[PDB]
């Protein structure tokens, strides 16, 4: 488990500095985007994932995927892939799965 987080610590540190990581750093405003929370049922972001990991939220690394996945899968659910936010989405997607599959 030590094993587990210590790599999840390392992802999230490389997702949080990425170029493509600014629409993933603090949750979506549903006041503010229209149609979100009707289409979003679950919500999720870089700073609830790094909040989770603080509080010692996470059991396995898998939970933690779980999570990073929620995040891109979001994404490509509420935003066309050519928008700005759905062509960042699909860098840091890229990048997780890319990274975790050079770790297990
Ligand atoms: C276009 C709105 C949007 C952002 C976004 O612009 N920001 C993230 C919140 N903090 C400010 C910047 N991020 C996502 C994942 C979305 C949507 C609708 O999926
Ligand atoms: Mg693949």
């Amino acid at each position: 488990m030590h094993s587990d987080l210590t790599f999840c610590e390392i992802i999230l540190m490389e997702m949080e500095s990425h170029d493509a990581a600014w629409p993933f750093l603090e949750p979506v405003n549903p006041r503010l985007v229209s149609g979100y929370r009707r289409i979003i049922k679950n919500p999720m972001d870089f700073s609830t994932m790094r909040h989770r990991l603080s509080r010692g939220g996470y059991t396995s690394s898998e939970e933690f995927a779980a999570d990073a996945l929620l995040v891109f899968d979001n994404c490509q659910t509420f935003n066309e892939d050519d928008s700005e936010v759905g062509k960042a989405g699909h860098i840091m997607r890229r990048f997780f799965e890319s990274r975790w599959e050079e770790f297990y």
